[PDB]
């Protein structure tokens, strides 16, 4: 109970890629947070980046506006998003900018997680140990129409603004990586103390 700071922190090192575990790291220290105090807060911080990136990396883009897979656009001669999550926060911001100044878009209020360079719309990605659709309108009440939402919880269900943001074999991309890693962590009794990203 008392090693369970480093037993979370054993669990993401066996459950993540070092390269989204860094990310994590480098995000709680910025907010002047130790991860080995906060076990719970570097969880779902890597959860978040991993989803952003599982939703990212699906697609990719060309001057026209058409989408392509990774396989379909091999060889032609970018992703279909800009990740803003995954780097230090004056950078992310930066990033948001200019990408609203690029665009002749307005600039959202709080900070996104993705881009999507096709429809031009910021995107805001959160996971929930309770209710998608509890979340959802939670993060409308802040955010209102500034960005598209995409909500996902370790219970299977999900709430999407655009339906079309996510073929179902996205969906089940990132429901299967929740359902599997909540499996694990009720395994080692990690599940029912994890402070879920719905109560930060
Ligand atoms: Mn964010
Ligand atoms: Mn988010």
């Amino acid at each position: 109970a008392m090693g369970s700071g480093m037993a979370m922190d054993t669990f993401i090192t066996r459950n993540f890629q070092t390269t989204i575990i860094q990310k994590a790291k480098n995000t709680m220290a910025e907010f002047s947070e130790d991860p080995e105090l906060q076990p719970a807060m570097l969880f779902n911080t890597c959860v978040h980046l991993e989803v952003c990136y599982v939703i990212s990396d699906m697609n990719f883009l060309d001057e026209e506006g058409k989408s392509y897979t990774a396989l379909e656009g091999q060889g032609k001669e970018r992703p279909q998003y800009e990740v803003i999550e995954g780097m230090p926060r004056t950078i992310a911001w930066m990033v948001q900018r200019s990408l609203a100044q690029e665009h002749g878009i307005e600039t959202p209020k709080y900070l996104a997680d993705l881009f999507d360079y096709k429809t031009k719309r910021f995107i805001e990605v959160g996971i929930t140990k309770g209710l998608a659709d509890d979340y959802f309108w939670k993060k409308k009440e802040k955010l209102g129409n500034s960005m598209e939402l995409m909500i996902f919880s370790y219970n299977q269900d999900y709430s999407l603004s655009n339906e079309s943001s996510l073929d179902e074999e996205g969906k089940g991309r990132v429901l299967s990586r929740l359902t599997e890693l909540q499996a694990e962590l009720s395994l080692k009794n990690l599940w029912q103390v994890l402070i879920g990203e719905e109560d930060v």
